[PDB]
């Protein structure tokens, strides 16, 4: 089963739908919407349902040029990275043998190994945090939280903030592994998300099944001739 086998129907429905509409709408009435519509869904792109191995929700899209590109606290090559991303960086640098600071906030190459980057909700307005928060967004991926607990076995969920909490509360914590943190943003990082230790919690319990740790440092697509 893919992404498209299971959400075909969901992505037939009128409140997903007029939610692309909208979207669409506001693209063209001078409002800059982010991400672009090709990115929108990168993170089903770039991690497949069978290839979940550990969910990341993040709740809105970053807002500003360059940074939000359809992965849950990515942003595109060259562009500076966010507190949460740096704070992020820093536990792991405190946690992950042999870690060190990148010189860039994407990771795309987490994706690829797995790591579903999954906003809660999938477009923003720029410069305006949470602008489409009461669209179908929450609803769609309310659906795409319970087809994983469903269709899958084993993953991991690291539920950062009260909203990923609340989220990923009925997710099952027999069949899959769910570990909760404050948010990595500078209002609550200090509040237990620094000493959380969910990037080597994760690694170990995916060990554990057998299946290969995820290598936390991203990296940044190479050059050709």
């Amino acid at each position: 089963l893919t992404w498209h086998d299971v959400l075909a129907e969901e992505k037939q429905q009128p409140y997903f739908l007029n939610t692309l509409q909208t979207v669409a709408s506001e693209r063209q009435s001078g409002v800059t919407i982010y991400p672009p519509q090709k990115d929108v869904f990168n993170a089903f792109r770039f991690t497949e349902l069978g290839d979940v191995k550990v969910v990341i929700l993040g709740q809105d899209p970053y807002h500003g040029p360059g940074q939000a590109h359809g992965l849950a606290f990515s942003v595109r090559p060259g562009i500076a990275i966010p507190p949460s991303l740096l704070n992020m960086y820093k536990e792991l640098e405190n946690t992950i043998p042999g870690f060190t600071r990148p010189n860039h906030g994407y990771l795309e190459s987490w994706a690829r190994q797995g790591v579903l980057l999954l906003n809660t909700v999938l477009t923003v307005r720029a410069g305006q945090a949470h602008s489409h928060a009461s669209l179908g967004w929450e609803t769609f991926t309310d659906k795409v939280i319970s087809l994983i607990n469903q269709h899958r076995e084993g993953v991991v969920f690291l539920l950062w903030g009260s909203h990923a909490q609340k989220k990923g509360a009925i997710i099952d914590k027999q069949r899959h592994h769910v570990l909760k943190a404050p948010h990595p943003s500078p209002l609550s990082a200090h509040r237990g998300f620094f000493g959380c230790n969910h990037f080597v919690l994760a690694n170990q319990w995916l060990e554990q099944h057998g299946e290969t740790p995820i290598d936390w440092m991203p990296v940044l697509p190479a050059e050709s001739e």
